[PDB]
């Protein structure tokens, strides 16, 4: 059988509709080279997302290759559990936490972002069971968060599209107003009051709840899933100031942002933000291994480790917990990370890959540009003038979805917003083949949309 | 002075599944290196593995097929995902894989990296799935005493060993635990094995009446109870429990993350019990733990269900970012090739009857209440009092001692409270057994003279 015969006949896809799948077929990507990546006949796409947000490095970096192939060599598994550790997640422990910001000192590993979430909430109920605080255990985020697919996870994630038919949020979970300048402004209101809003939004809730029963508040420092949205000026000082107050934890889930994508190592120094607890994935090992990080304060280690000397065990754990080769594989992305100086890059890199997005402000099928560092979103719509989305939100969307792969372009729509996310190590060549690309599909997708009667 | 991997260690690592306030006083262990069933800490001490680390390291801990298939893949496209249609030829080639090998009609494959976010993913299709029949009631699951079904939320609510639950607010979803089918614990003065079936299923039976069976989604369980005790189910029980879970329309998920690919002498447990699933979980041997995977295989019904969603609703919103990762899928395909080119089920059957009677062995010894196991899978569950099956004071005090000892006389085992358990790789010779139950019996000896020593008896 085929590639494709297999597929279609045995693969349940994610984030895929299952339907049209039946129809289509899948698209089988065979190779990576650099910033791009070649399907089964060998077409060539300049893959513009680096994946999901996450092939920091590229998709043919020997040097991790080679880090996974040294580990495997000499010790290919073995577990974290009771006093057993191994050499690579030591070594990635003790590097994360002289990279977090403030105390952020030990380090949890599990697999997915979804995985280290759902530890972080349940980490919290532990601490704050064990401080005798047992209502304080509510969680709040923010309509079009992503935190992940695990029931716990994903009652956090504030898509709706994603809870529908799930029966989540499955936690207590409140999810607040989506800090979005472009859609949600007031006419003529400035960002600072726009953040005014939304601090009091936040505050108001504590104070109808009651304080005593919300733990934390988890959020991106930019929403990328959900649309990239940058935050509207002055919101993460607003937020800080309302959680420290009420003594909610501040949870930032850099496992998009984490590792130079906004300019800074993590996005928290971009946006002054101080958190109490940070979760890494993604970048963290380039995708080339399943791995993410959990980072938290001394005084919630430890919590943690008076609970052990009441209750004899941490008794959490996932089998690839510390994974070596996966601990390896991502202590040498970090390194790579550090030696090239990609971060510095990123910040030289920017300034083009901003200006050719917002070179698109005054097309006709666009609404509203935004992005920081290498991260993009070009948001379509069916009239400017009242950014009115489109009939059947995701029509022109997925259009440019399949339409790029034409031109040898792989971005992501999120509905009809057109989100550009490049590998750390994409050059200046690399951007104007992006673009050159986009343009071609854009100019396909003006003449669809015509067509179709969508403006 | 402690090497940099322990100072690393110690500075910044948060242990799964251990003490933290011990691990500070005495820190970890490292492994450094594996060899076949062997591995070998930093100081070059060498331990047999007699759990295959966590019930997991099927080919051992130094198999370079499997290393040259990560290599092969890693040089070809070392990450690629499977959303919007994408995707690669190992997943491709392992999802027709299993469902070849998957009984009945469990005929396609959902991945995952862990089996937490398999039965969380599990959870997520039951209630999906029932929202699309129509039938929004139908959510509860039915888990068991001393289940381990995994970590996250959902996992670790479904999951019935209480310690796993305590102060974590779980379970956190609506689950009903049955009694753990426990003969050895459990039965009456003089009831027979089936008999004691007969209970079980009459009380899950009451339980789906009481609660109303329209509001019943899914009964989950392993063939054999393995973090729990290794606990083999009472003659006839998997029978007796399908008949009720089917006459009441109730979903039935087996979860073979340890039992699957040759444990128990069968390629699945399901096989060895006579089960047939609506819903398999496959996890650690799935790959030897080399690469983190994990996946769901359901029923053409529970596919046809999905796919009716993604018509109205657009899309399957559910994914882990490295689903279907290339490099780990084509792990677990040349470690399933592995097993069935060294046929290393029919390896298991050989060595079965050895490795049990070495345990039985055991059954006369003054410290031992119960014996138990199947397969390649053991347990030596030591007591208190034999006559009452009296657990001890502090349970955990002598499975804790045995434990630690067995690593100086070369030995690795996994001590569930005072329940010993045994879980070496399928590539195990004949040799490596007769080694792990002499280095067993000079770690039971020494257990025998310090529980004395401490007044334990």
């Amino acid at each position: 059988s085929s590639t494709v015969q297999n597929d279609l006949a045995a693969l349940i896809h994610p984030n895929t509709n299952l339907a049209q799948h039946r129809e289509v077929g899948p698209l089988v990507i065979a190779r990576g080279d650099g910033v791009r990546v070649f399907d089964e006949q060998g077409n060539a796409y300049i893959e513009a997302m680096s994946g999901l947000w996450s092939a920091a490095l590229g998709f043919s970096e020997q040097r991790l290759v080679d880090a996974a192939v040294e580990q495997f060599k000499q010790l290919p598994y073995y577990h974290s559990f009771s006093h057993k550790t191994n050499a690579p997640a030591a070594a990635l422990a003790a590097k994360l936490a002289a990279l977090a910001p403030g105390d952020l000192n030990h380090v949890f590993f599990t697999n997915s972002g979804s995985e280290a979430n759902d530890s972080v909430v349940k980490m919290v109920w532990y601490v704050n069971n064990a401080l005798g605080r047992p209502a304080k255990k509510k969680f709040i985020s923010r309509q079009q968060a992503y935190h992940g697919a695990t029931v716990a996870a994903a009652s956090l994630t504030g898509i709706p599209s994603m809870h529908r038919d799930f029966d989540l949020p499955a936690i207590p979970v409140h999810h607040l107003t989506c800090p979005n300048f472009y859609r949600f402004a007031r006419p003529g209101e400035s960002q600072e009051a726009f953040t005014v809003r939304l601090a009091n939004e936040l505050e108001r809730y504590i104070l109808a709840e009651g304080p005593e029963t919300i733990a934390a508040f988890i959020g991106e420092p930019v929403i990328a899933a959900g649309g990239v949205i940058p935050p509207p000026t002055g919101y993460w000082a607003a937020i800080q100031a309302v959680c420290k107050r009420y003594d909610i934890l501040v949870v930032i889930d850099e496992i998009i942002t984490g590792f130079g994508r906004l300019g800074t190592m993590f996005g928290s120094q971009l946006y002054g933000i101080q958190p109490d607890i940070m979760v890494l994935s993604k970048q963290l090992t380039s995708s080339y291994q399943p791995l993410a990080a959990v980072v938290v304060s001394d005084a919630m280690n430890d919590v943690l480790v008076s609970q052990s000397q009441r209750l004899g065990a941490f008794a959490h754990g996932l089998t690839c917990t510390g994974h070596p080769v996966a601990t390896a594989v991502a202590l040498e992305n970090i390194r790579i990370i550090e030696e090239r100086d990609l971060v510095g890059h990123v910040q030289h890199l920017a300034p083009v890959f901003q200006r050719h997005l917002r070179a698109f402000e005054d097309h006709p099928l666009v609404g509203n540009v935004r992005g920081v560092g290498l991260m993009g979103g070009i948001e379509l719509v069916a009239d400017k003038a009242t950014r009115q989305p489109f009939a059947q939100p995701g029509t022109l969307g997925g259009y440019v979805f399949k339409q790029a792969h034409k031109h040898g372009l792989i971005i992501r729509a999120i509905y009809d917003t057109i989100a550009f996310c490049p590998p750390l190590i994409t050059t200046q060549d690399d951007i104007e083949a992006i673009f050159s690309a986009f343009e071609r599909t854009l100019a396909d997708a003006t003449d669809w949309a015509r067509s179709q009667h969508l403006l």
